[PDB]
């Protein structure tokens, strides 16, 4: 009668097999450190979500990064912390060193191990075809890892990918939107940035999973190899789905909607209208074609699917021909 249930193709029961305290962050008691152990050196970033600083740990004289958290509910604080601690040590994941509160203002702050202040977006139009493939693979390492640990990032975008290009290190950051995947659980669709929102969020389908991150990844890849940021440039929530439909076509969208018995606002159907699927070659021009290959296009085609269950898992993506030489070359890192 209502929306048909969905389940993740992989890593479905990971949290179920874990002990309760692994995923139950509300019951987790946060062990706070001392803010006095850290002194701020200089400001790095600034937004609606955080204030980021270069800082020093006076106890061992180590360079660290401090993120002053904007006042969100304690539940969101505990969730990010618990997730970061569970993922700590994982490949290409940011490393939470400590957690502190201001002695006076009580404002929480996250302390990470040092990374260089250069994200993917400032760089992902400057490097070669092999570098795109290389870093895309590094992102997949992180995505496959956190997914295998039962965690959805839900905010994949080049701004949340720090790259130390000098040492070819990559870190997936900003786990403030991340959440644990539990079979049958309905999640908030107000996650991720508009340009990177998957079709599931735009049609208000709540029983999504890890595959949400894969769509976001597809959008990132599309923008790079086509030199178009963002690739899907919706001016509002409705328009975002329109921009996607103008590329993937309306046929697969309506099939997807019917498949899960999704109910759209009646006016949304007329807005979407009818559009034919566009071939990926149509976005290729002489100023980006050096980043384009048949492997790339097929890989992208296998990420950007309306049906979240049809999208490649992180692991399947990692062994796609697109990364063939990268994998071979990495085998002698
Ligand atoms: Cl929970
Ligand atoms: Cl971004
Ligand atoms: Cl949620
Ligand atoms: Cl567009
Ligand atoms: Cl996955």
């Amino acid at each position: 009668s209502g929306p048909v249930p969905s389940r993740a193709r992989v890593y479905t029961d990971v949290n179920t097999h874990r002990p309760r305290e692994y995923w139950d962050y509300e019951s987790h008691v946060v062990e706070w450190g001392n803010q006095d152990d850290y002194q701020l050196v200089r400001k790095l970033g600034r937004g609606k979500y955080s204030e980021v600083f270069e800082a020093i740990n006076i106890t061992n004289n180590e360079k660290v990064v401090v993120k002053i958290l904007k006042p969100v509910k304690k539940k969101k604080i505990k969730r990010e912390i618990k997730i970061l601690e569970n993922l700590r040590g994982g490949p290409n994941i940011i490393t939470l060193a400590d957690i502190v509160k201001d002695p006076v203002s009580r404002t929480p702050a996250l302390v990470f191990e040092h990374v260089n202040n250069t994200d993917f977006k400032q760089l992902y139009q400057t490097l070669t075809d092999y570098d795109i493939r290389f870093y895309m693979y590094e992102i997949l390492k992180a995505l496959d890892y956190c997914h295998s640990m039962g965690i959805m990032h839900r905010d994949v975008k080049p701004h949340n990918v720090m790259i130390d290009h000098e040492h070819r290190k990559l870190r997936l950051i900003d786990w403030g939107l991340a959440e644990f995947y539990h079979p049958g659980q309905e999640y908030n669709v107000r996650v991720a940035s508009r340009y990177f929102k998957g079709p599931e969020l735009l049609v208000d389908y709540q029983m999504y999973d890890y595959s949400l991150d894969m769509w976001s990844l597809g959008c990132m890849l599309a923008s790079m190899i086509f030199r178009k940021e963002p690739f899907f440039h919706g001016h509002d929530n409705y328009d975002q789905l329109v921009r996607i439909a103008k590329v993937l076509g309306t046929e697969d969208l309506y099939d997807y909607i019917d498949k899960y018995n999704i109910e759209l606002d009646p006016r949304f159907n007329d807005i979407l209208g009818r559009h034919s699927r566009k071939r990926w070659e149509r976005f290729v021009h002489s100023e980006n074609q050096h980043l384009v290959s048949p492997e790339a296009l097929d890989f992208l085609d296998k990420l950007l699917r309306y049906d979240h269950q049809s999208r490649l898992t992180a692991r399947e993506a990692m062994e796609h021909p697109y990364f063939y030489t990268v994998v071979k070359d990495q085998a002698r890192m």
